[PDB]
């Protein structure tokens, strides 16, 4: 599975994001949220489906993602989530919206999907 220029760029923000050089953002979102481990009500009354960076990490690896698009909206559907469960006030929240805007700086400097 070789990557498309656009997605190996992808590749490189999303190690970025994930790495220890933000774990003090990122760690909320390493892994799948697990309502019984985190005591968590009605959470799947509110999120349709669950996504974190470990699953968006799998799907780019095995060729999931088409165009950089579609990883920027499960990388978004992770985010927004958050924010809609959570609500914008909550320290959860207030972390994604840090680490989104990494996120979104980086995400705009990648090239286009067919170079
Ligand atoms: C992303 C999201 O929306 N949620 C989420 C996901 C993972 C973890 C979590 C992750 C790892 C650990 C750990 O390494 O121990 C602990 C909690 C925690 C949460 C959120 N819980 C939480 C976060 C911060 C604070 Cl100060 C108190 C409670 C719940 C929420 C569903």
């Amino acid at each position: 599975l070789r990557l498309s220029e656009a997605l190996k760029a992808c590749s490189n923000i999303l190690k970025d994001i994930s790495s220890q050089r933000y774990r003090d953002l990122n760690h909320f979102f390493l892994k799948p949220v697990d309502v019984v481990a985190l005591g968590l009500h009605d959470y799947y009354d509110v999120v349709k489906k669950a996504m974190d960076l470990s699953t968006i990490k799998t799907k780019l690896e095995s060729g999931q993602y088409h165009t950089k698009y579609d990883f920027a909206d499960d990388v978004r559907l992770m985010f927004n989530n958050c924010y809609k469960y959570n609500g914008e006030d909550s320290e959860v929240a207030r972390v994604g919206k840090q680490l989104q805007a990494i996120f979104d700086e980086n995400f705009a400097k990648v090239p286009d999907d067919e170079s």
